[PDB]
């Protein structure tokens, strides 16, 4: 289950974040933390496209090779606060499982600047029981993280050191894929 209402950052840009590029999670924090593995490679892109507002996700397991990339247009709860129905699709957005209610994820943009982010998201994935997940972004997708990101960690009453890096995975990344799907 999930237990936080997450706080989106004052003055939120929506435009610089919504740009139509790519954001990799180089470290995440689950507060129900066996509900995701400890070794995870993720990444996702965020846009508008004709309009909407849109995510490409992108997850791979990199013990299991578990491939999955999803597009959602996202609505509107608050500035910075979102509401985002899935489809599972193809790397090419050909759809694997359709748009369902109570397939949905909220998303919170906590803290954001032109190369890094904070993100709160609650899964909502048929009769399973999610917890929440935190992720801290970068567009670098090799970054650690500063100390503008760490500190909104600190802000947002999170330990930074709790948080589970990325970055000993070999993860690689189809950037064109993430851009395109956007469109899908
Ligand atoms: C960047 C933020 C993230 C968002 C918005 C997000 C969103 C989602 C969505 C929508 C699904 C369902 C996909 C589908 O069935 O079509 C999913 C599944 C999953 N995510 Fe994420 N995710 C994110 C980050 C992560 C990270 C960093 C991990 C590892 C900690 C993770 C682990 C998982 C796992 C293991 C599943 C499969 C759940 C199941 O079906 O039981 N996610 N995620």
């Amino acid at each position: 289950a999930c237990t936080k209402n997450a706080i989106a950052q004052t003055g939120f840009n929506k435009d610089k974040y919504f740009n139509g590029d790519v954001w990799y999670v180089t470290d995440y924090l689950d507060l129900e933390p066996d509900d995701v593995p400890k070794r995870y490679c993720a990444a996702l892109a965020a846009g508008t496209a004709s309009g909407k507002l849109k995510e490409a996700l992108y997850h791979y397991d990199p013990k299991t090779q578990d491939t999955f990339y999803d597009v959602s247009e996202l609505q509107v709860e608050s500035l910075g606060k979102y509401t985002a129905n899935f489809k599972k699709v193809d790397k090419n957005g050909n759809v694997k499982v359709a748009v369902t209610a109570g397939n949905y994820y909220t998303f919170t943009v906590m803290y954001a600047d032109d190369s890094s982010a904070l993100i709160h998201t609650c899964l909502h994935k048929g009769n399973k029981d999610l917890g929440d997940l935190y992720a801290v972004l970068n567009r670098n997708k090799d970054a650690a993280a500063g100390d503008k990101v760490k500190s909104a960690v600190s802000a947002a009453t999170l330990e930074f050191s709790k948080f589970i890096s990325t970055k000993e995975n070999n993860c690689a990344y189809d950037n064109d894929s993430l851009k395109s799907l956007l469109t899908k």
